């Protein structure tokens, strides 16, 4: 039959068999649909001896109801009950094989969207799935939407223990490599429970994902701006964030995994500086309300950093390194003042020549998923001499008689090759300023020299890896030794 017997009485929808909810010390949130008048007793069980219970009503002119559970260990299996008592007549529902542990929400386009079936190494990745039963996976349906949505309109995988089959349910489907690999590294690590929630769609500029106070906050224009190649996905504010993140809003998680970017190198792209951030913060907010408090107030949000690829004909190449200096709110490293408690991913040495996919699918994503798993490592779960930045110039000296740049980074250095192009100089001269390069010349453990010989006037900048195509895969210049991380690019005045 079409229909179920009980119509009035459901979970909300991001509550099903082989769940996982938030672990101590936050309070799982339990909410769903209910007749009005009734009182919803909510009761979890092990087995066959109730744990917990809770009681709510579903009030006058309402047809929700909520509670809060207590906090719980991580571990499992558990079974969640809920019975509406409504005058003479009672109507229960279940959920079975519910675990607690850290539920985290992956979001962003294609680059997230992307699915274990199309990574490196396939094959494996989509067969090891036996030691990680522990780590469910949910993929919400792409759906859009001109008005927030209380409950999500369809979902493509319910919650589901890993299989080949749905790890790798054709391409650009279900679950995300990125997530998989980074729930399944984070498992690896923890060793308890991993909730997953793919809610992804390509080709989507960060306006689609944002609520409407953001943008207003950054002033992004209520009349959508015209729209490139790069764009081909829902890009009308907020549409995605209504039906696709909304409806999660009153769920208790540990954070948020995000690939994004790609869509907004030629839409609103001066703007992402503001947006990014401003998102991270408005989701924070938002989720905190709507989880009665329970996801943390500043949870942990970590994000990717545009890889190595070559944009839509139509979009300036500029706009890819730019797009890359944004999603750090113009400082190079996360977390930082106006990106607290997140973490970054750099993927401008992971391109990809050969992908079927085109360059902007590379199919190297457990190497994006180990680096998201230090930085989760590091901030989300505050392990301690771990390292998870790349080397940035803390200090830069400008030795104008002898022609060069002294660079001292933060981090011992390795030097693979000497690049001559990677890096740049701004030769300013009497109101007239141009970049040029300045190619690596001499180098210590911590320090490098750049020629600015060919710069006749004063050295205003430099910048490093301003390129859509700044390096082949793990054939950059520069990495810190000892964590094998990428030095990130950067632009830096000098004062
Ligand atoms: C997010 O990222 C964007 C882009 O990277 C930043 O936007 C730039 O911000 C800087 C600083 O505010 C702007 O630089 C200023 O430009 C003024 C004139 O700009 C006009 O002309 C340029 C082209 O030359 C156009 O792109 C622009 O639209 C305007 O039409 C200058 O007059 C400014 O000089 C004054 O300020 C400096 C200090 O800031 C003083 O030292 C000077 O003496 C002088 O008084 C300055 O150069 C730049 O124009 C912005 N770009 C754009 C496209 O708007 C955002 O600031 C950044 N936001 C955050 C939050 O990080
Ligand atoms: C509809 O639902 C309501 C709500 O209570 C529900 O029943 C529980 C059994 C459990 O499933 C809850 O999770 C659930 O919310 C029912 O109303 C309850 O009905 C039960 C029926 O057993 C009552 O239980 C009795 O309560 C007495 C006062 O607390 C107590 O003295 C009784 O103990 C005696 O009987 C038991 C049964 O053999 C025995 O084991 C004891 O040792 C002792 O002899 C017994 O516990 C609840 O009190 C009721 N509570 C309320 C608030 O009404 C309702 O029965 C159910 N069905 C309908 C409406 O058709
Ligand atoms: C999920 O989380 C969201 C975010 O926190 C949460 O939204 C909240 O919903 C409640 C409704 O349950 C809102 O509170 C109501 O707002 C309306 C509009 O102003 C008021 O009219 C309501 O008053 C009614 O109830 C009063 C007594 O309770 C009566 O005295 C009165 O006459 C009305 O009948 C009430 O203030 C609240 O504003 C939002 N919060 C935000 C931030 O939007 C949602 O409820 C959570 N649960 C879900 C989605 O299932
Ligand atoms: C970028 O600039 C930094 C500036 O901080 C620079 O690092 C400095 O390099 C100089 C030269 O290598 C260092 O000076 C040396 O320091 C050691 C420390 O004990 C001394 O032993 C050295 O003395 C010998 O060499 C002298 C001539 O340099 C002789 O006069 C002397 O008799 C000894 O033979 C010398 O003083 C300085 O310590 C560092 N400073 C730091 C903080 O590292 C770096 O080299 C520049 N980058 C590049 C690529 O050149």
């Amino acid at each position: 039959h079409h229909h179920h017997k009980l119509i009035g009485f459901r979970f909300a929808s991001y509550i099903d068999n082989y769940m996982v909810l938030q672990k101590e010390p936050a309070g799982a949130v339990i909410w769903g649909f209910g007749i009005p008048g009734a009182t919803v007793t909510v009761t979890l069980c092990q087995g066959q001896q109730a744990i917990m219970k809770k009681v709510t009503s579903v009030k006058a002119h309402t047809n929700t109801w909520m509670v809060v559970l207590d906090p719980m260990k991580p571990g499992g299996p558990y079974e969640v009950m809920a019975q509406q008592s409504l005058w003479s007549r009672n109507f229960t529902v279940q959920v079975h094989d519910v675990l607690f542990g850290d539920v985290w929400l992956c979001s962003g386009q294609s680059n997230m969207q992307m699915t274990v079936l199309q990574i490196f190494n396939a094959v494996r990745e989509l067969s090891d799935t036996a030691a990680y039963q522990s780590v469910r996976l949910l993929s919400v349906s792409l759906t859009e939407a001109e008005e927030e949505l209380q409950d999500l309109n369809a979902v493509d995988l319910q919650w589901s223990k890993p299989t080949k089959e749905n790890l790798g349910n054709g391409d650009f489907t279900y679950m995300s490599a990125v997530c998989w690999l980074f729930g399944r590294y984070l498992y690896d690590t923890l060793q308890y429970p991993i909730g997953l929630i793919s809610s992804c769609w390509g080709g989507t500029p960060i306006e689609a994902w944002s609520s409407e106070r953001s943008l207003k906050a950054c002033g992004v224009p209520t009349k959508g701006s015209l729209l490139s190649d790069s764009v081909s996905g829902p890009s009308q504010n907020s549409i995605l964030w209504n039906a696709m993140i909304h409806p999660l809003q009153n769920m208790t998680l540990k954070g948020v995994l995000w690939y994004q970017g790609e869509s907004n190198v030629n839409y609103n792209k001066d703007l992402y500086n503001c947006t990014f951030p401003a998102l991270i913060e408005d989701w924070r907010q938002t989720f905190h309300s709507g989880s009665q408090g329970q996801t943390e107030r500043v949870f942990p949000f970590g994000f990717v950093q545009l890889s190595s690829y070559l944009s839509t004909a139509d979009d300036p190449p500029v706009g890819v390194p730019q797009i890359r200096w944004h999603q750090t709110a113009d400082l190079g490293f996360v977390p930082n003042r106006r990106m607290p408690n997140t973490f970054m991913a750099v993927a401008l040495d992971l391109c990809d020549r050969t992908s079927p996919f085109g360059s902007i699918h590379p199919r190297d994503k457990q190497t994006v998923a180990y680096r998201l798993h230090l930085g989760a490592r590091a901030v989300a779960y505050g392990e301690k001499n771990l390292t998870f930045q790349g080397p940035l110039p803390e200090k830069i000296e400008l030795l104008s008689t002898d022609g060069l740049l002294n660079l001292t980074y933060h981090q011992s250095i390795q030097v693979l090759r000497q690049d001559l192009q990677i890096f740049e100089i701004s030769c300013c001269s009497d109101r007239q300023c141009k970049w040029l390069p300045a190619p690596m010349n001499t180098f210590t453990s911590q320090t490098l020299t750049l020629s600015i010989r060919s710069c006749r006037g004063t050295v205003a900048a430099v910048r490093y890896a301003w390129t859509p195509w700044p390096c082949e895969y793990k054939q950059c210049p520069l990495y810190h030794p000892s964590s094998a991380l990428p030095a990130p690019p950067f632009l830096a005045f000098i004062t």
